[PDB]
């Protein structure tokens, strides 16, 4: 199993907070998908609504121009904490067992993420577990369950990106059994991200009828965070062209990504301050320290 060209098995993921810009645009989606009580407009106004995006390349987050979900598959909406809460108590694992009401008080953030991640997130203290004190079995508080389709086109930002008008775009090759299954799009420094964007632009028309997207939302710049020795920056682009990729489904792409991930990791250098000219492995660590220190994300293992 691979993620962004690397073996998923081996590393910590970095989860980055991708904020919804307008809670009403999210609330609309909630009302429509309710059809298929105190969870009001007023509830979503008092909470930050966050997609937990997963990445093994947090050094490229400056270059985030979109955010990818799988449109065919289901995502889960829950309540969790702003910083990891490491209550142990009676148990050896982390467990913030709360009632429906206690959860609604203590959780300032509405998180959106894959089914795969939930129990992992709960055991790493990011979300509470639900209880009425009458079952030994675990439970989570799920506000809703929606297909990634429904999220597409939502205006979103991160606090690490250069630009703040990032949109949710559809990627069908996202794997629902790898971390949160929401991934930053960085089309400058990822061949897979560049290829997905090209397809979507190449079919402006199709994607705009099927989803809630507009032509004008589909041309955001992605600042290129990584240089290679003789290639220069914009490596996502350069390897897409040199390996004649025609589609983000091209079966050939899986190995391009792997070749790119490694070449960046050992031979690449950083293009942004305060990391200019640094090696990826040194910068990556600094960015994760920054992300954790400012509560813009979480460390995540599964």
């Amino acid at each position: 199993l691979y993620f962004q060209g690397a073996m998923g098995k081996c590393q910590e993921f970095t989860l980055i907070k991708i904020y919804v810009h307008d809670y009403k645009e999210f609330y609309e989606i909630y009302l429509r998908n309710k059809k298929l009580e105190n969870v009001n407009e007023n509830f979503f106004s008092q909470k930050k609504i966050i997609l937990l995006a997963s990445t093994l390349k947090p050094e490229t987050a400056y270059g985030q121009n979109y955010t990818f979900v799988n449109p065919g598959e289901y995502y889960y909406v829950t309540l969790g904490f702003n910083k990891q809460r490491l209550h142990y108590g009676d148990k050896n694992y982390v467990n913030n067992v709360m009632t429906r009401d206690e959860i609604i008080d203590s959780c300032e953030n509405v998180y959106i993420c894959s089914e795969n991640s939930l129990y992992n997130l709960a055991y790493q203290g990011v979300i509470p577990m639900l209880s009425k004190g009458s079952s030994p079995f675990s439970d989570l508080l799920i506000l809703m369950k929606i297909k990634g389709e429904e999220l597409v086109g939502l205006r979103t930002y991160s606090n690490l990106s250069e630009k703040k008008d990032l949109y949710i775009l559809p990627m069908t090759t996202i794997k629902m059994n790898i971390a949160t299954a929401i991934v930053p799009c960085v089309s400058s420094d990822s061949a897979d991200d560049y290829a997905c964007l090209q397809d979507i632009r190449r079919k402006q028309a199709y994607y705009c009828e099927k989803y809630n997207l507009k032509d004008e939302f589909l041309h955001n710049e992605s600042f290129s965070c990584i240089q290679l020795p003789d290639i220069g920056d914009n490596t996502g682009k350069y390897f897409y062209e040199m390996e004649k990729i025609s589609s983000y489904k091209d079966a050939k792409l899986q190995k391009v990504k792997e070749t790119l991930y490694k070449k960046q990791y050992f031979e690449g250098t950083m293009t942004v301050e305060p990391y200019k000219g640094m090696k990826i492995y040194n910068c990556r660590k600094l960015v994760k320290q920054y992300i954790i220190k400012n509560n813009e994300g979480f460390l995540y293992s599964e």
